[PDB]
């Protein structure tokens, strides 16, 4: 509260160790799906369906420009993508398995780096 503070937890690594997180990412096997915008005018049901598409690229220029107040709001946005992910594709389909695997991916790296 007013002049009561905890300890301050190090935060000046986080823009650099969120880079390297979205590199691994970023040549993943798996990230094919998910390196580009889905492109609303081919993807049939895409626009309406998906209130708030995200993706690798539009990640790396919002990291790249100061868009992220805090590794928690880029921590969401990376969620945002597998979370998307799973409510447009089956479980069961190769972007379905794609998505699962990434999310797998990096939560670990989450957890390793900051946790």
């Amino acid at each position: 509260s007013m002049s009561v503070k905890k300890p301050k937890r190090d935060d000046s690594k986080d823009l650099a160790l969120c880079s390297m997180i979205l590199t691994e990412m970023e040549t993943h096997e798996d990230a094919w799906p998910f390196l580009l915008p889905v492109n609303l005018k081919l993807v049939p049901g895409y626009k309406k369906v998906i209130k708030k598409p995200m993706d690798f690229s539009t990640i790396r220029e919002k990291l790249s420009s100061g868009q992220y107040p805090n590794l928690e709001t880029f921590a969401l946005d990376v969620r945002l993508v597998f979370d998307n992910c799973e409510t447009f594709n089956e479980d069961d389909s190769d972007i379905g398995r794609a998505g699962h695997n990434m999310r797998k991916y990096f939560e670990k790296k989450w957890t390793d780096t900051f946790k």
